[PDB]
């Protein structure tokens, strides 16, 4: 699995479980296509997206449905989603994952990239 | 002033200076969208992008230009830009302002909503 | 005004108002330390904490009341506190604002640092 | 495990490799006394800090000598190191996981606490 997707709340100290995160890809006419999605885990993780074969080099941009996911804890959040955009390079063996820290009116995001 | 931007330089700690915003508005036929533009002061900050005349209520996107900032600076980033989408207005005017903490491979970003 | 500490509210999106910070400097015997203290106000904003002429070279700690702060808004939060500590004027005379955004279970912090 | 710490480096995108972590209590007389530690490994990771039977209810500390970690690269750095000060509850079956994303003039922590 070349792309994980890990997401934290900071408001109760814990994975951000049963998060929606839609993945797309930029297509040649510039549009967004759809290109992978699932939901955070029990560990606050979403793994499988995607394949080697299938993640060549591109942007991508990675939605986190963070506003759902405040909104079915009873919170009211700030932001409609989190997003990520970012072009994936070849230069050599590398894994990306893309964590994001939560909470209602901030999100943190970082690339942790390795081989 | 209803909207703000301010971004800061978590390498260096400094503000981020000259960097790119621009603002996008959710449409009727759900298509971003312009909506205004600006590049960040020497204090960081980018005020004057609308009024509240204009700024009314609706879906809007603000896109910082990081990678175009990090590559001015011979560094070569992780994202293409930071972008912030929220909401605005849905419960009358307010004033938003919008901040980003810049690192080459991570940012965070907040903001603080006041009732004038 | 060569010190300045700013503190957000990453839950409510405001100012983080009335936090207690508490500063200390490594006296010669190694221990911290008292140096200044004081509350943020309406703005989340301390000022005046020191002087350019008391706020020589050293090691310095900013202590930031982060558990009363949560606890005084009914929430029980993770960290006792935040700290913060650098060496500061080690090249001459610097003003320094130190901000962070607090969460329940987390807090960023970063610092600003310019030249007059 | 009830304590796990793990270190991120914003600069380059990866696990910060190498960091010494030391871990105190607070002692009845209110000061600090060593209670564990390690360096992080290539995952940035430090497991094996205590166990459960020493790992009691009672203020702790966790510095991170991000200073060090920020000059081997050949970066200037603001903070000494980072500190991150809890108190451990017995709330039922907790692990503690203390994270710190770091930047040269910046940082941020959160705590993850899972059962
Ligand atoms: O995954 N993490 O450990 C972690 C910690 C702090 C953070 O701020 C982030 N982040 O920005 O996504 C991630
Ligand atoms: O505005 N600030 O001072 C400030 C501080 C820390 C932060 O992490 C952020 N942020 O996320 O945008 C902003």
């Amino acid at each position: 699995c070349p792309l994980m997707v890990k997401v934290l709340d900071a408001v109760r100290g814990s994975p951000a479980i049963n998060v929606a995160v839609h993945v797309f890809r930029k297509a040649a006419d510039d549009t967004w296509e759809p290109f992978a999605s699932g939901k955070t885990s029990e560990s606050g993780e979403l793994h499988g997206l995607t394949t080697e074969e299938e993640f060549v080099e591109g942007i991508y941009k990675v939605e986190i449905d963070t506003k759902s996911y405040w909104k079915a804890l009873g919170i009211s959040p700030f932001h409609e989603h989190a997003e990520v955009v970012f072009t994936a390079n070849d230069s050599g063996p590398r894994r990306y994952t893309i964590a994001a820290l939560l909470s209602p009116y901030s999100y943190s995001t970082t690339a942790v990239v390795t081989n």
